[PDB]
């Protein structure tokens, strides 16, 4: 029968449900964050070697699905994609939609589909894609733990990886950073630097006269200063910004005695008028264009099936459908014949979610909400690495990009993540012009690392910072 066997409303039920699972397979947390069926880190030379080899693209592709398959299978991590792929979440997370389908934070993207299959997305509906995003990790009740969680956090200083990687490591930091730069004052930017975080009462003494003074651009000194900072080191600037004015009020309000009432109303009137239009420079700053097309992998795999159709009942045949796909990989037109082929009805429904071929502009500008045949991974490793009609199958492996994710960055085992990463990225390298690529999964993996990402099923969208500053 087609069916969901791992029934759990609750994550207690569910805690039961894989205490026992993992200990019938023996799942295993040495290399891995979660327990998974990865006994060693993978050796992907062979394809490296292989590619140096290959005269034609259907090679390159099959050697790149192999060495991905190769990485990925044995290090999903069961308990997320258990805990994605259960009775419970599946129910909730797709009733979610059908109650918050009309909601504001929803219908800018979901009833503007069609377009987004087309065009980019203006920014109102990344900041909108976002919110839903978090919301229905909130609602659904999504987080049993860290790596279901939503990820709040400083982007870290250092990224310690071993001296045999390191070279590459750096190499693909460098493309990365080249890549960023791509996509887009002296004193006046440290002083809003110091003003962001540190000193707040920078503001009784700007370098410039008057703290609301206009430059050249007739745009405030502070505004366009607080816009460079968003875009050199993140938009944490701005919550940094807005935490400083509040020391600010806060000071003025403990100690009025020191200040005259009129100018300091007017001072605070001020530094938030040019906060105001810092942050609106920001939403439009083109990085955020990327930035705020940043995809959550589960949420937008639960708005795929809920738009395609599908339900409980049917979510069954699509986790067997995508842990078969994480067997023996598909490209566009493979993908394309299966999932018309299949006399199940979810499949014609999801290539109709698919943009076009075909897309305009940049695929990094991609709205996140809408699907293509690449990003089937998401589903991929939502659903996918744990068959729900046949869980114990699991062991034999299912290949997903995310699973490398779930590799522990620990210097006691040796990074192995880093690692993985690196030897994809060398076998990229082999077959591939990188710079001419419009992404590099292997440097979004990267990305996703350095910014402290441990999980698949991590939001890491409110995370603190750029990934590009830090030193490897």
């Amino acid at each position: 029968s087609m069916e969901n066997k791992i029934v759990a409303s609750t994550k207690e039920e569910f805690n039961t449900w894989y205490k026992q699972f993992a200990e019938k397979h023996k799942l295993n947390n040495k290399y891995t964050e979660s327990a998974s069926f990865c006994a060693e880190i993978p050796q992907l030379d062979t394809y490296k070697y292989k590619m140096e080899l290959a005269s034609t693209d259907n090679e390159r592709d099959a050697i790149y699905s192999s060495a991905l398959i190769e990485a990925t299978r044995f290090c999903a991590p069961i308990m997320e994609c258990a805990w994605a792929s259960c009775t419970g979440t599946v129910k909730r997370g797709l009733e979610w939609f059908d109650k918050n389908k009309d909601s504001d934070t929803v219908k800018v993207w979901d009833a503007n589909y069609q377009k987004l299959r087309t065009e980019t997305p203006p920014a109102e509906a990344l900041l909108a894609y976002q919110k839903a995003a978090l919301n229905w990790r909130k609602d659904v009740g999504f987080s049993i733990g860290e790596y279901t969680s939503i990820l709040k956090k400083a982007v870290a200083a250092e990224y310690k990886v071993p001296g045999t990687v390191i070279n590459n490591i750096k190499e693909m930091l460098s493309d990365m950073i080249r890549r960023r730069n791509r996509i887009i004052g002296r004193e006046h930017l440290d002083w809003c630097r110091e003003f962001a975080s540190g000193k707040f009462l920078n503001a009784f003494n700007p370098p410039w006269g008057e703290i609301n003074k206009a430059g050249k651009s007739g745009y405030p000194l502070l505004a366009t200063g607080l816009a460079k900072l968003v875009e050199l080191e993140g938009k944490d600037v701005m919550d940094k910004a807005k935490a400083s004015i509040a020391q600010l009020e806060g000071w003025v309000k403990e100690n009025k005695d020191q200040v005259d009432q009129d100018k300091a109303e007017d001072l605070l009137k001020g530094v938030r008028e040019s906060y105001k239009t810092a942050l609106a420079l920001a939403k439009q700053s083109n990085a955020f264009r990327a930035q705020g097309a940043q995809i959550d992998t589960v949420f937008s795999s639960y708005y795929w099936l809920w738009k395609a159709g599908v339900t409980p009942v049917t979510f069954p045949s699509v986790s067997q459908f995508l842990f078969e796909l994480g067997k023996n990989p598909k490209g566009q037109k493979k993908m394309q014949k299966a999932l018309i082929n299949t006399p199940l009805k979810w499949g014609k429904r999801l290539i109709e979610l698919f943009a076009d071929n075909d897309f305009t502009e940049n695929r990094i500008y991609m709205h996140p909400c809408v699907l293509t045949s690449g990003r089937m991974s998401e589903l991929g490793i939502s659903f996918g690495a744990v068959p729900v009609t046949s869980p114990d199958d699991a062991a034999q492996g299912s290949g997903h990009t995310k699973a490398v994710l779930n590799y522990k960055t620990k210097t006691e085992v040796g990074n192995p993540c880093a690692c993985i990463i690196s030897s994809l990225f060398e076998i990229q390298k082999a077959g591939y012009d990188i710079e001419s690529m419009d992404i590099v999964a292997s440097e979004h993996l990267l990305h996703q690392s350095l910014v402290g990402k441990r999980s698949p099923f991590q939001n890491a969208y409110l995370i603190k910072g750029n990934a590009t500053n830090i030193n490897i």
